[PDB]
């Protein structure tokens, strides 16, 4: 899993959609979650 940044609204790298940007990046997919949907993994 690749962390791109974060799936929260007020972090200084909030993606606008997780799943979507990751694999635009080249990557399987993309998960949020960590400690309460927090960070975003992208699925590698």
């Amino acid at each position: 899993d690749k962390l791109i940044g974060s799936c929260v609204w007020g972090a200084v790298n909030y993606t606008s959609n997780c799943r979507a940007e990751c694999k635009r990046r080249g990557y399987k997919g993309g998960h949020c979650g960590s400690f309460a949907n927090v960070n975003c993994w992208c699925e590698t």
